[PDB]
């Protein structure tokens, strides 16, 4: 399987983004998966066009987008994206969409069609903190996952797509009391395990739901 | 004169109390110009839809506002959206554990609450309480209930407004779990009261209450 793996540019006054840092360190072949890496701007207006053009110029079986989830304490594949942008802060283009539909002709939500539970458990099997997240937020990451789901619905029926959020890396939490982080090497190991678990087979129906 | 049905859940997962119901019981019967009816729901995937169906068929409510416990959360959190999946980490009180099951095969992939969720969130914050707009109601009985309300609004009751507010554990539920946040019950009651006061038929606020994760 030929996989496009993306990471995001630094944003919110950070000079580094763990998603891209981790992606840079991935092996170029992980098992039978061949990996192409792409750095996306943290930009609501630019991301969809970059994805569109990239899929138009190259054949990918899978698009797996990685992002920073500052404050999370686990590596978390995402189950679902929702059809709204609601930016707490502006993006890197100083654009702050609030309560805006992403695609008016799209579904209210799209579920990832990667084996998200297999990927989550693969992280856990390596002894790393992993969990299946049920919200990708309402910033550029959710927007990207949503757009991938919209493309699979409307234009690319066989495309497999998903998103994995990762914690801050340690250097990012100076001056942020009680904020979790995870060493970059661990993030890379977890992402590697998740990618290894990617296939066209049915997901694992493990007890990985979130129960309050 | 808005008529609101406010629900809370039964204790579950070896807890003796559920702060959602404890808080709902303590709400005033009138909050602003809103008349409040209270209903305790079982923590049961199979029973909740039938109870809600029968209750809405027999009574006229302008709003159904369901309250639930979100153990581990550190804020009172109105919910933006419900998703069309049950994925139970543990069994419910009937020992039923749906895993990766659609809730209504003929329903939308997700339903957005049509209450002014940002007005509600900000109302909590205005009282000096931790409040946030949540973008996942989980995949247990709470999400199920919110989703079912959205499904009913879509398919049967277009004039109904519906939503969900999760609340933290209360301190009696976290004894010996010092890294687990909680909120005193009286503060939960104050926050729910503030959220209900902010309910109306007007457009929601569009404040910067989104999340980057
Ligand atoms: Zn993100
Ligand atoms: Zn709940």
């Amino acid at each position: 399987m030929h996989i496009l793996v993306t990471g995001f540019a630094p944003f919110d006054n950070q000079n580094i983004n763990p998603s891209w840092e981790a992606v840079t360190q991935l092996e170029d072949i992980i098992g039978t998966h061949t990996i192409d890496k792409l750095k996306l701007p943290t930009s609501f207006k630019k991301v969809d066009n970059i994805i569109n053009k990239t899929l138009a110029s190259n054949h990918y079986d899978v698009v797996l987008a990685i992002g920073q989830a500052g404050g999370r304490n686990a590596i978390t594949p995402e189950r679902v994206a929702i059809n709204i942008d609601d930016a707490r802060i502006p993006d890197n283009d100083d654009f702050q969409p609030i309560d805006q539909a992403i695609h008016l002709d799209g579904a209210p939500a799209y579920f990832s069609n990667l084996p998200v539970k297999a990927m989550t458990q693969s992280i856990i099997n390596q002894g790393l903190p992993g969990a299946l997240s049920n919200s990708a937020g309402t910033f550029v990451c959710n927007h990207t996952l949503y757009h991938l789901g919209y493309l699979q619905d409307k234009h690319y029926p066989h495309l497999r797509f998903g998103f994995i959020h990762v914690p801050y890396i340690p250097e990012q939490v100076i001056g942020k009391p009680d904020t979790p982080s995870m060493p970059l090497e661990k993030i890379v190991a977890g992402l590697t395990a998740a990618i290894e678990a990617i296939s066209n087979d049915e997901d694992l129906h493990l007890a990985l739901g979130t129960t309050e």
